[PDB]
């Protein structure tokens, strides 16, 4: 359904749909604020659903699932020249732990989305974005500040959920639409046992293939250095149809945020050069236009921005307030943004392609493909360049 040698992925993530992220849909979290006090705002989907209870959570989420993304979005995605979407989903859509607060019902909409993709010639990865106990302690896993994916029976539960996904979506029924199943989003390598993580990846790979599936297996890089995965899941060992997913941002540390625009561009170009050297097919499964961490709650509920020296002991660089509204951006910031987008596009098209995070947000323009496109900052058509050949690839 895809030729990873000859085709290039040009896609968007459908983030915020099946896994709630406060910065993407702040309207769902803001009713819990008490004036200026954010101490009572639930920090993740786990606590959001727990605080609301099963009845209220399902009522509110059914409204969200039916409106956030619809068939019209898939039409617009196709119309903009995109050929691909990545769909994050949490384990709880398929299986609940005893005492889990989560509600189910996402699978109905996942299956509607697969049909809308078929109708609009869009291909798909299904991405297991959240594992029981959390694989990274990020709020985008469902459960912030916990790192228990490798504890107890949580790895086994994850494999059981993957087997369900493999049987439903890795078979003949969706072979024209599904071009990858991503085993686990962003396992936080530095805090995990990497030998056990590799065993988990291998078990997932073997399990899928054992069902008769030929669907590509997507492994996230676990924040390892370029080339780390070169000797894992290799054709020499009869392991085939494997893709590495690299995520690339320059906003989650003081050092990255303090770079001038030229140095941001140099780093982007180098992502391209280094990815070209790797031995697996690879795709930039997440990246954005952000040059700041200013979006409200990007770092989590009740945490500030490093950019204005309000988090992570970072120095003050600049005030966020002026950057929250794209109509208030300086001409210089608009130009820097366009340069940065084009450099990243060139770097990522140099290997397997790219998947922007994300299609839409309520009010965070740096993270919204729609907003950037409508404001002329994301190239349309996506091959247009105002700043041609910043990287000098050959």
């Amino acid at each position: 359904a895809w030729d990873y040698d000859n085709n290039v992925i040009r896609g968007v993530n459908l983030g915020g749909w099946f896994v709630l992220q406060p910065y993407m849909t702040p309207s769902l979290f803001e009713p819990f604020q008490n004036g200026n006090d954010q101490s009572g705002v639930p920090v993740d989907e786990y606590h959001w659903t727990q605080t609301l209870g099963k009845e209220a959570a399902l009522r509110i989420l059914q409204k969200h699932w039916s409106t956030w993304i619809t068939e019209q979005d898939f039409k617009q995605i196709s119309n903009l020249g995109l050929n691909f979407v990545r769909i994050p989903i949490g384990y709880w859509a398929f299986q609940l732990l005893d005492n889990d607060p989560y509600v189910q019902g996402q699978v109905q909409y996942l299956e509607k989305a697969l049909g809308w993709a078929r109708k609009n010639n869009i291909r798909v990865w299904i991405d297991l974005h959240g594992a029981p106990g959390s694989q990274n302690g990020f709020d985008n896993s469902g459960l912030r500040d916990s790192y228990n994916f490798q504890n107890g029976d949580n790895t086994q539960v994850t494999l059981n959920v993957l087997n369900t996904i493999f049987k439903k979506y890795g078979g003949n029924e969706y072979s024209d639409v599904v071009i990858g199943i991503e085993l686990l989003n962003e396992p936080l390598g530095p805090v995990l046992n990497m030998d056990k993580l590799k065993q988990f990846f291998l078990d997932g790979y073997n399990s899928l293939r054992q069902t008769g599936s030929v669907t590509p297996v997507i492994i996230h890089d676990a924040f390892q250095v370029f080339g780390y995965w070169n000797n894992f899941l290799t054709v020499a060992e009869g392991q085939w149809n494997v893709v590495v997913d690299h995520h690339h941002y320059q906003v989650f540390s003081g050092g990255e945020l303090s770079r001038n625009i030229n140095d941001h561009i140099s780093v982007a170009c180098n992502w391209g050069w280094d990815a070209k050297k790797e031995s697996h097919w690879n795709v930039a499964g997440e990246w954005s236009a952000a040059l700041t961490d200013c979006a409200k709650w990007l770092n989590g509920v009740n945490r500030g921005a490093r950019y204005e020296g309000a988090y992570d002991n970072a120095p003050y660089i600049g005030s966020c307030q002026p950057l929250l509204d794209i109509s208030q951006w300086s001409d210089e910031h608009k130009t820097d943004t366009r340069r940065y987008i084009e450099a990243q596009l060139d770097a990522f098209e140099y290997t397997g392609g790219w998947v922007f995070w994300s299609w839409k947000t309520e009010n965070a323009p740096e993270w919204s493909f729609q907003t950037l496109t409508y404001n002329g900052l994301f190239p349309q058509p996506v091959t247009d360049r105002q700043f041609p050949n910043q990287c000098g690839f050959h």
